[PDB]
DNA sequence: CACGGAATCCTTCCCCC
DNA sequence: GGGGGAAGGATTC
């Protein structure tokens, strides 16, 4: 079983460079402006010129500017990156019928057939890297291993613009040497929980009673880590399908006034519906980000599909339900549609 | 100072054999 | 007791 994972380098920023080469070599910061005030918002991503100075995804735009006041700041253009991403996924498809598009810039390929060993896998990787660079002029990192997880870990190790194979010999040393926090699916919350249990390496998950592990991080997560640690994780590359579409926006000022919030909510529904394109949802959820960045939501599932009029009507009720049950002011408001017919 | 889309899994009900 | 779902939240990429 050989999996090849492809992860595009500093994607949003690299696309902006491709579309305007004069940016190359300079620090480029792709931002999401919230409109609350001068430069309010977060950084979606930045190229490596900017990252070596601390500017990276997640930090506030205002803080990025204090560090790199002369960098180039650009508004994120999601749609454009999505279309470039699509073209790249189509190139990868020609290397394997079994492909898993994990996100706007990640994909796993089951090349167990196309190749007979790791040496050949590596060469297919270079072939893929070269093809993408030539065709779209975008550099990517390739990870290759026994399964999806280590394939991803491989890429994480070799980026940017790299390629790496993690052989069965290395898998084992990683199972005993890799910081468990570096395992995909293990965020800050799960890592801390695992620390308190004395587990700092995948190998430590076998020196614990299952039920105690399950009780701490959940069964699904417990079985996941245990299979990896036992070198038995073996999930298949499957084509994922969109299950929900939605949109959430930030209001200029926090609020509790139904008539002040409605506009942002209806705007979110509008964009959500234009995106549903032919897909009809039976479920709707109104999502709110309180002033203390907490996330609360109220939704409803219907026995039939939801017409746009119904969505406008039902969303107002759900928003009223939110305000009634939660006294905090609202900062971000939006909707999400799911359970497509 | 901290935007944004979405999948999955966990708890707590709730209806009903 | 447990199958079947729905809600609201937790967690991660
Ligand atoms: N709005 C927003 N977009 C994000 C955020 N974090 C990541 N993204 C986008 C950034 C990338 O263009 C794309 C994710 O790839 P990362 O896995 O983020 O890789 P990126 O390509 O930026 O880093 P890299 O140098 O290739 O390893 O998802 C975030 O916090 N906010
Ligand atoms: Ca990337
Ligand atoms: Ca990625
Ligand atoms: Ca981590």
């Amino acid at each position: 079983m050989i999996v090849l994972f492809v992860d595009f380098d500093y994607f949003y920023a690299q696309v902006e460079e491709v579309l305007n080469p004069s940016l190359k070599g300079k620090p480029v910061v792709v931002c999401v402006f919230s409109g609350r005030f001068e430069d309010s918002g977060a950084v979606a991503t930045a190229n490596y010129e900017a990252r070596k100075f601390g500017v990276k995804a997640g930090i506030p735009i205002v803080e990025a500017k204090k560090i790199l006041p002369n960098a180039v700041y650009l508004p994120m253009r999601k749609e454009v990156y999505q279309q470039v991403s699509s073209r790249i996924m189509n190139l990868l498809r020609e290397y394997s019928e079994k492909i898993e598009i994990a996100s706007i810039d990640e994909a796993y390929l089951d090349i167990s057939d196309k190749v007979r060993d790791y040496r050949e896998a590596y060469n297919l990787g270079l072939e893929i890297k070269n093809k993408i660079l030539e065709k779209e002029k975008i550099t990517v990192t390739v990870g290759i291993s026994k399964n999806k997880v280590f394939a991803k870990i491989a890429a994480d190790m070799a980026k940017p613009n790299g390629i790496k194979v993690i052989d069965d010999e290395e898998v084992k040393r990683l199972i005993r040497e890799l910081d468990i926090a570096d395992v995909p699916g293990i965020g800050n919350i799960t890592a801390e929980k695992l620390k308190k249990l004395g587990i700092n390496k995948l190998v430590d998950t076998l020196s614990i009673e299952f039920d105690k592990l399950k009780g701490m991080i959940g069964e699904a997560k417990a079985k996941y880590l245990i299979s990896l640690a036992r070198d038995e994780y073996n999930e298949p590359i499957r084509t994922r399908v969109r299950k929900s579409i939605g949109r959430i926006v930030t209001m200029k000022r926090n609020s509790r006034n139904l008539e002040e919030i409605k506009p942002y909510l209806f705007r979110a529904i509008e964009e959500s519906y234009y995106k549903l394109d032919k897909r009809i949802p039976k479920a709707i959820h109104v999502v709110a980000v309180t002033e203390d960045l907490d996330i609360v939501s109220r939704g409803r599932t219907f026995p039939h599909g939801i017409s746009k009029e119904t969505a406008y009507s039902e969303s107002v009720k759900l928003l009223q339900k939110i305000l009634e049950e939660d006294e905090r002011k609202i900062r971000r408001i939006g909707v999400r549609f799911s359970k497509f017919i």
